[PDB]
């Protein structure tokens, strides 16, 4: 049978028809999940949770627990996880606070190594990559394609942008534009990801107008308005120079250099 | 039935009044648990080891193991948690050593986050916080209302002062003094906790004054003792710089530059 | 000696006098030798053989495959030797067919809480791995090497015999034998004299020691320099070889 007798299932859970469910785990009450979901033993869900479409939770993970954070209060906050996730061995993540809005999010296709930690009210899109032990302290966007490379710790609030990649043990206190590679404690800006941008097939043309524009941010001595000002060129040409501009126009806690 | 009947409860274990113990925990021979505790579902409690009333303790902790630092274990040796404590997931609290303290020891109202690992005979006062996977490697003694940030690592015997902070990813080697703020590995010095001076009530002289005595210690090119010296007047005014004060007097091993 | 709320698979194969605690998986093909005692809450996963008088504590996961991408599906192993010890929530993967298709252990070692022990590396003897250490993959830890609390470890690394990390040290490049790193990026700084002593060293070896540091390290030699530099010494006094031979295994540079 796919839900093993020895887990525990709510009676209120909902389980789409061919989800399985390992022994010693715990399905709580509130949470939804969807169809081709596997769950492994020694799992703990709890709720209110809605796990989407062909994803699969090693053992020993939490998700869906309150923050331990002392400004949540025991209010209705919610988990969301999208479809083809990979959750390994012993992540935890946490529901939101009704302080940001209510929800920590997850998209689809992202890869959660060992003992990562997704703290309240972070969003991480798709086809992200958190290496083990990669921990998001809380409001932590990750846009599409990150990589976070083993023990990256990422301060409250922070953004990091698609496509950027942190080096193994980053520590990051500011916001990492979109394509940024970054390394060490504290993180520096190394230059861009040009590795995985050819890797995912990006333009040589995109490529080489990303490499100037990293130079007008970077290594002009411009503040960070007068480089938004220079971007909006080349970013009303390519697209990937608009995601690069929109990641530092929207940074809250400076940009990493 | 507040206890579940899966889990291992020796029967040489004592439970107090209202204690509840969640599915698949084990709860060792010479445990006692105080009035209103709550264990969760996959904890390992092991003994000798005393908890107090009112604690939290979340699933796949491991309460009261022998340290791996020594081949060969000493017995007997204890664990001492007082009340009102929150232990989350996955931490780690091990009992002390025969040579030295012979207990580790945990006051009240502490909040100690995923994944954290209490070594060997430390000693954590009251009101402390200690973030994701902060590891005390051994004889560290934590006074009230430290705060230490996700990953920080303190080297054995090290001090960490009273309303002290730690930012995420810190290495500490040496002292901390109460109310200093260190960064980086390895920890370097930089200002003082004033927030959470103002949390606690400080008035605006006292905090004035705590201003003065981190110039006369760090940044006068005095001695320590005659650090100390300078400090004596203040001290005597007010309550607050005596407790820096008598941080750095207890540092015998230099203190966090 | 076999708790009956484990799952034991029908192909898995116990020794004699295995212990195995309660909630515990022992997974198809998968060995375990005698005298070894698995803990409550442990998952194993094969294939993976596991040798005699083990130690492994609650929440540990040892054989899942690595969710590295590279690695897709294919029949992979993993070894561990006798008297080890893995503590609380350790993880160690299997290995993946783009190098050996085997992560191995030795004997003697003591891999401490939340370690991991990434596909395809080796660990060879007596080696102390503490808190939250981790080897990304393809690395090798030669015997005696102690790897201090939250060392991170890059892929392809070699960790030298006798050598030591300090806590919190990321490692890059490769740690020669005996040598002492700290920080992020680690940075060489002296030699590790205390398990030199532990192992019976004579004066006249770590003297000799002592000196192959300097010509390492204080002399302004290249490492081919500094090799031919050693080659009298090395022949010898073999303690100086184990040291040479680690560097010139480096092929992709030492920790400076």
């Amino acid at each position: 049978s796919l839900i093993d007798p020895r887990a525990i299932i709510d009676p209120s859970a909902r389980l789409a028809a061919d989800v399985q469910v390992g022994p010693w785990s715990i399905v709580g009450a509130e949470v939804e999940i969807g169809e081709g979901t596997v769950i492994g033993p020694h799992v703990v869900l709890k709720g209110p949770t809605k796990i989407g479409k062909h994803n699969r939770i090693y053992q020993f993970s939490s998700v869906g627990e309150d923050t331990p954070d002392l400004k949540y209060k025991g209010e209705p906050t919610r988990l969301v996880i999208g479809d083809h996730n990979v959750i390994r061995e012993g992540v935890t993540i946490h529901r939101g606070t009704v302080q940001d809005r209510a929800e920590t999010t997850i998209g689809d296709h992202n890869l959660i190594m060992a003992y990562a930690h997704i703290g309240h009210d972070s969003v991480i899109g798709n086809h992200c990559i958190l290496v083990n032990n990669t921990a998001l302290a809380g409001h932590v966007h990750v846009d599409d394609w990150a990589i976070l490379s083993g023990y990256t710790l990422v301060h409250q609030y922070c953004r990091i942008g698609a496509h950027s990649f942190s080096g193994m043990g980053s520590a990051i206190g500011k916001d990492v534009p979109a394509y940024v590679t970054v390394f060490g404690n504290p993180a520096e800006a190394r230059s861009m990801n040009f590795e995985g941008m050819r890797r995912r097939g990006f333009s040589s043309e995109a490529i080489h107008a990303l490499r100037r524009a990293y130079k007008v941010v970077y290594r002009q001595g411009h503040t960070v308005e007068e480089a938004l000002a220079e971007l909006a060129e080349s970013a009303a040409q390519f697209p990937e120079v608009a995601v690069f501009r929109d990641s530092i126009q929207s940074a809250t806690r400076g940009i990493t250099r």
